Protein backbone atom coordinates (compact mmCIF):
# COMPACT_ATOMS: atom_id res chain seq x y z
CA UNK A 1 0.00 0.00 0.00
CA UNK A 2 0.96 3.68 -0.58
CA UNK A 3 0.68 6.25 2.61
CA UNK A 4 0.58 9.38 3.02
CA UNK A 5 1.74 12.40 5.47
CA UNK A 6 1.41 15.76 5.43
CA UNK A 7 3.29 17.87 8.17
CA UNK A 8 1.71 20.85 9.74
CA UNK A 9 2.69 23.98 11.28
CA UNK A 10 1.37 27.83 11.62
CA UNK A 11 3.39 29.17 8.42
CA UNK A 12 4.44 26.49 6.65
CA UNK A 13 7.75 28.53 6.76
CA UNK A 14 9.70 27.32 9.52
CA UNK A 15 9.20 24.25 11.23
CA UNK A 16 6.71 21.82 8.61
CA UNK A 17 8.73 22.45 5.79
CA UNK A 18 11.90 20.88 7.71
CA UNK A 19 9.61 17.77 8.83
CA UNK A 20 8.63 18.05 4.87
CA UNK A 21 12.33 17.35 3.72
CA UNK A 22 13.16 15.07 6.79
CA UNK A 23 10.81 12.56 6.17
CA UNK A 24 11.23 12.62 2.35
CA UNK A 25 15.15 11.95 3.38
CA UNK A 26 14.31 9.21 5.37
CA UNK A 27 12.20 7.50 2.86
CA UNK A 28 14.44 8.15 -0.06
CA UNK A 29 17.43 6.99 1.81
CA UNK A 30 15.43 3.73 2.92
CA UNK A 31 14.59 3.08 -0.61
CA UNK A 32 10.58 3.32 -0.41
CA UNK A 33 9.91 6.89 -1.67
CA UNK A 34 7.79 4.96 -4.32
CA UNK A 35 5.22 4.25 -1.19
CA UNK A 36 4.59 7.49 0.08
CA UNK A 37 2.94 10.63 -0.59
CA UNK A 38 4.29 13.29 1.41
CA UNK A 39 3.65 17.22 1.71
CA UNK A 40 3.41 20.19 4.32
CA UNK A 41 0.90 22.68 4.92
CA UNK A 42 -0.05 25.84 7.03
CA UNK A 43 -3.22 26.61 9.51
CA UNK A 44 -2.39 30.25 8.61
CA UNK A 45 -2.91 32.68 6.27
CA UNK A 46 0.64 34.43 6.51
CA UNK A 47 3.08 33.00 4.62
CA UNK A 48 1.45 31.54 1.22
CA UNK A 49 3.47 31.23 -1.70
CA UNK A 50 6.73 31.94 -0.26
CA UNK A 51 9.81 29.85 0.23
CA UNK A 52 11.00 28.54 4.01
CA UNK A 53 12.55 30.98 5.76
CA UNK A 54 16.50 31.16 5.26
CA UNK A 55 17.29 29.49 8.36
CA UNK A 56 15.19 26.61 7.47
CA UNK A 57 17.52 26.41 4.10
CA UNK A 58 20.50 26.76 5.57
CA UNK A 59 19.80 24.33 8.63
CA UNK A 60 18.89 21.85 6.14
CA UNK A 61 21.73 22.56 3.57
CA UNK A 62 24.02 21.53 6.80
CA UNK A 63 22.01 18.27 6.56
CA UNK A 64 22.45 17.68 2.88
CA UNK A 65 19.10 18.64 2.12
CA UNK A 66 17.07 20.81 0.08
CA UNK A 67 13.29 21.84 -0.30
CA UNK A 68 11.56 23.21 -3.39
CA UNK A 69 8.34 23.90 -1.13
CA UNK A 70 6.13 27.03 -1.27
CA UNK A 71 3.97 27.89 1.46
CA UNK A 72 0.21 26.45 0.99
CA UNK A 73 -2.62 26.28 3.54
CA UNK A 74 -4.30 23.22 4.59
CA UNK A 75 -7.41 22.31 3.10
CA UNK A 76 -10.46 20.23 3.51
CA UNK A 77 -9.41 18.24 0.95
CA UNK A 78 -6.30 17.33 2.86
CA UNK A 79 -8.30 16.06 5.72
CA UNK A 80 -9.68 13.07 2.88
CA UNK A 81 -6.50 12.66 1.40
CA UNK A 82 -3.74 12.37 3.97
CA UNK A 83 -3.60 8.91 5.83
CA UNK A 84 -1.74 11.14 8.44
CA UNK A 85 -1.66 14.98 9.70
CA UNK A 86 1.61 15.14 11.57
CA UNK A 87 1.09 19.05 13.54
CA UNK A 88 4.13 20.65 15.84
CA UNK A 89 2.57 22.28 18.58
CA UNK A 90 -0.89 22.28 20.61
CA UNK A 91 -1.89 24.85 18.72
CA UNK A 92 -1.30 23.48 15.78
CA UNK A 93 -3.56 20.52 17.02
CA UNK A 94 -6.69 22.54 18.32
CA UNK A 95 -7.05 24.67 14.79
CA UNK A 96 -6.65 21.10 12.99
CA UNK A 97 -8.81 19.27 14.87
CA UNK A 98 -11.57 22.45 14.54
CA UNK A 99 -11.37 22.43 10.88
CA UNK A 100 -11.49 18.72 10.46
CA UNK A 101 -14.83 19.14 11.89
CA UNK A 102 -16.26 20.58 8.81
CA UNK A 103 -15.18 17.70 6.62
CA UNK A 104 -17.60 14.95 6.25
CA UNK A 105 -15.56 12.38 5.32
CA UNK A 106 -12.27 12.86 7.28
CA UNK A 107 -9.93 10.16 7.32
CA UNK A 108 -6.45 11.72 8.58
CA UNK A 109 -5.19 10.58 11.70
CA UNK A 110 -4.58 13.81 13.49
CA UNK A 111 -1.10 14.22 15.72
CA UNK A 112 1.55 15.87 16.97
CA UNK A 113 4.72 14.87 15.70
CA UNK A 114 6.42 14.66 18.77
CA UNK A 115 4.03 12.03 20.25
CA UNK A 116 6.52 9.79 18.29
CA UNK A 117 9.20 11.21 20.17
CA UNK A 118 11.34 8.23 21.96
CA UNK A 119 13.07 11.39 23.66
CA UNK A 120 9.33 12.59 24.77
CA UNK A 121 9.87 16.34 23.58
CA UNK A 122 6.41 16.46 22.71
CA UNK A 123 6.38 20.22 21.28
CA UNK A 124 8.00 21.20 18.17
CA UNK A 125 8.05 25.32 19.17
CA UNK A 126 8.26 27.11 16.17
CA UNK A 127 11.83 29.09 15.95
CA UNK A 128 10.95 32.13 14.11
CA UNK A 129 11.34 34.54 16.67
CA UNK A 130 14.71 32.47 18.00
CA UNK A 131 17.87 32.23 16.27
CA UNK A 132 19.48 29.08 14.15
CA UNK A 133 20.03 27.30 17.06
CA UNK A 134 16.23 27.09 17.85
CA UNK A 135 16.28 25.64 14.14
CA UNK A 136 18.79 23.02 14.47
CA UNK A 137 16.82 21.87 17.70
CA UNK A 138 13.15 21.21 15.27
CA UNK A 139 15.62 19.75 12.51
CA UNK A 140 16.44 16.80 15.54
CA UNK A 141 13.03 16.52 16.91
CA UNK A 142 12.06 15.90 13.48
CA UNK A 143 14.75 13.49 13.21
CA UNK A 144 13.75 11.40 16.01
CA UNK A 145 10.23 11.63 15.49
CA UNK A 146 10.05 11.10 11.27
CA UNK A 147 12.44 7.60 12.43
CA UNK A 148 9.83 6.65 14.87
CA UNK A 149 6.76 6.96 12.83
CA UNK A 150 8.12 5.46 9.60
CA UNK A 151 9.41 2.14 12.18
CA UNK A 152 5.73 2.24 13.67
CA UNK A 153 3.77 2.83 10.14
CA UNK A 154 6.27 1.60 7.49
Amino acid sequence: VTKSVLFVCLGNICRSPIAEAVFRKLVTDQNISDNWVIDSGAVSDYEVGRSPDPRAVSCLRNHGINTAHKARQVTKEDFVTFDYILCMDESNLRDLNRKSNQVKNCRAKIELLGSYDPQKQLIIEDPYYGNDADFETVYQQCVRCCRAFLEKVR
